[PDB]
């Protein structure tokens, strides 16, 4: 019953959020290079091995992959990773509403404040 | 130019958050009586001092309030708590729609979307 304490997010996974949210937002668009993991861990100050970890959790989802003696590359399947974007948005807007209307908030007042956020 | 890190909340900070939020939600109401720092930390299987961190900075967002030889208690200024608390998820709620906006959704689609989460029972 003691209360679950959140811990830090891996670094590795913050970076594959990262890279994953620029292509959503088309800072990397579809087949664009990305850089080496070096050159990462030389730009972002993270370790070889933190980068070496996201970017093959980055391929897993298929965000990248590696073309053998040209590099690792955004997808081409771009839309896909948007569409997950937009999912993991989705999810925290259900939550969201979610513990508003559990802070006695009512839903026709949401649909007003949300039309309002809107305009 | 690095991305920035994200650390983990300091405990204290999350056992802040957990004891406004069952405030803001009336699990814990109005003047109720709160435990010890030591049964704080038993419940919660904290720190001794980290829950003391806690008191000390619920105390300071007039959360709850520490009257000498008595005890702590919940404020009695808790729809200030609940207000407060709905501005916090209403800022979230307007940052959600703002990203989703920025990942191409329109925003009439986001209407129908808060319509069919609404709907439900
Ligand atoms: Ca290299």
């Amino acid at each position: 019953q003691a209360m679950a304490i959140t811990q830090k997010r891996p670094v590795y996974l913050q970076l594959v959020d990262r890279i994953k949210n620029e292509v959503a937002t088309d800072v990397l668009s579809a087949n664009d290079q990305l850089p080496s993991v070096r050159e990462t861990a030389l730009q972002e100050k993270i370790n070889p091995n933190t980068v070496a970890k996201a970017y093959k959790e980055l391929e897993a989802q298929k965000v990248i992959r590696t073309i053998p003696g040209k590099g690792t590359f955004i997808t081409g399947n771009t839309a896909s990773v948007k569409n997950s974007n937009q999912n993991r948005l989705l999810a925290d807007l259900s939550q969201v509403i979610a513990e508003l209307i559990k802070s006695g908030v009512k839903g026709e007042r949401i649909k007003k404040i949300v039309n309002d956020i809107l305009g």
